[PDB]
């Protein structure tokens, strides 16, 4: 595999994903972000146009209701605003960040409750929150010059590591449920999902970079989150399927119990591990693991530009992985 | 309160004189909180005699050549840094420098960069204990403040995050005593459960002291403070139903009945009492734990003999001193 081939796969994925896409869910958050990351790499105006056209059309349709998932797209919007300074985005950045900071339901200990469209999910913390709401909030705090947003995001990272982290394995539980009354609580099913864990593998390097670039980095926090990411990668290493480079949907569950290989979540891991190494949050010891994962993703991408349950999720993760992989050829 | 400020002060002085006139002329894992308890009383009442005891202790040990550096002997330098901050005694500078440099650079590190609980007799490879926060982390942090070495403080913040991560038990809100990193591969295991009163009280003491240390030094972090506050809050909520309502004491194994050999322990109760009282006073906690904390103090008072002993003995006296001194803060 060469540079030209990788880029061709990226464009195949992007074209297939956007010419599929005309809704607003959490998949659009990572979908737009993958396209944005490719734009920061190659500076192709067509990719920026795709992003700007998406927001232009949704905003014209009155936008959407606010929850943990719909918040995801505003990580990209904040990134775009940082470059274009488009004043049209300002009331959107302001309104949704103010909601996430002030109005979004809080669990015990001040954790961001995983409120969805259908479900209130009282007292629940999920893994994807870090990617879906916390990082959008942090980035808006940077671009609008509102440091308290960023402080709150740091807090949420500490809270989610605390209440989802599993130091015995180095992996993460999917969800935490605070007790209705009294102290403590319980994790949902004490399950270590590939997709859920991948959100941490993605969010941590993205968050560490965001802070450093904004001049808002804290050394203790960076060292802590670095060791946390390191611990997860060490756990991922023997769990990877050596023959394919993919991980199983239930990471620590063997295939004889029904835990099938999952290319989409593998792509998510691939991005985080590659980026973690590039930004030097990790050493080079996971490079072979990450390259194997990339090869596994490439082998599971169809000629239609599809993986495989969520198809735009798979395409989004594959885009993020291959774009970050393409960064190695500069 | 069916008692007086004056009686509490009398009990404090009873404990101090009992602990000091005792041994006291050794250098062990108890002298850290022993000296600190005396220091905290000095900051309250400004009696030169109490500062005299502290400075005499350091003077005699330093003249005797000090001791070897481990996670426990480091404890006394929390007080030394606190004393230096006020008196600016240059005689303390090489000691503060040498021991902080050891803690920062030389002290053995576990995986994830955690401070290994190295003691006088054992290396304890790959082990993190609860008391490390008070024994070494707080000394390092305070020296970083008084010497103007911010990287010490950053490391201290890092250690607090690591120990909450690897000793915290979110299911109960309590803390495990110890953690073992696997020799090879990811993960590991906790040892001596998350039910020890003494062990948990070390965390209840360390968190308010650390938060206050940072704020007074102008090195406080909002996210960190909110995080450690909620963590302390979570532990206090766990302790509330576990307290013996009639005596105000906690059992040595917090969730284990006396019927099964878990007796009430005044020493650890004194530890909890200090942390909860100071947590409220500094507003890290709300007033909701006031009844719990006051009943704990009354339990400690009721278990102080006329010879100023509880029922380690100096450990008990040291904890009781810290508890009653902080309780005395409420009367001014």
């Amino acid at each position: 595999g060469t540079s030209a081939e990788v880029h061709a796969k990226i464009k195949l994925l992007i074209n297939a994903m956007v010419n599929i896409w005309h809704d607003w869910e959490w998949t659009h958050g990572i979908g737009l972000y993958g396209i944005w990351q490719y734009y920061t790499l190659t500076n192709d105006a067509a990719h920026l146009d795709v992003i700007e056209a998406w927001f232009r059309d949704r905003f014209a349709a009155g936008g959407t209701t606010k929850n943990i998932n719909t918040m995801a797209v505003f990580l990209t919007l904040a990134c775009v605003y940082e470059r274009t300074r488009n004043p049209a985005y300002l009331p959107w950045l302001d309104a949704w960040a103010e909601w996430a900071y002030h109005d979004l339901a809080r669990t015990r200990r001040g954790g961001m409750q995983h409120v969805t469209y259908l479900e209130e999910n009282a007292g629940q913390l999920w893994d994807d929150t870090l990617m879906m709401t916390v990082l959008p909030l942090a980035k808006i705090g940077v671009v609008l010059g509102r440091p308290h947003y960023v402080a709150e995001a740091k807090r949420q990272f500490l809270l989610h590591v605390q209440y989802l982290g599993d130091v015995k394995t180095g992996l993460f539980f999917h969800g935490w449920q605070f007790a209705e009354e009294g102290p403590g609580g319980h994790h949902f099913a004490t399950a270590r999902w590939a997709r859920g864990n991948s959100w941490v593998t993605i969010a941590v390097p993205e968050f560490l970079e965001l802070l450093r670039e904004a001049g808002m980095a804290d050394e203790a926090l960076e060292e802590f989150l670095k060791s946390t990411l390191q611990a997860q990668c060490e756990a991922l290493r023997p769990l990877q399927v050596a023959s394919t480079g993919l991980w199983r949907t239930l990471l620590d569950v063997p295939e004889e119990e029904g835990s099938y290989q999952e290319a989409s979540a593998t792509a998510g891991f691939a991005f985080g591990v590659l980026k973690g190494q590039r930004k030097r949050y990790l050493g080079p010891e996971f490079e072979d693991m990450a390259v194997k994962a990339v090869k596994g993703v490439l082998a599971n991408i169809s000629e239609e530009g599809e993986l495989l349950t969520s198809m735009p999720y798979g395409q989004a993760m594959a885009i993020m992985a291959l774009v970050e992989f393409a960064r190695r050829f500069i």
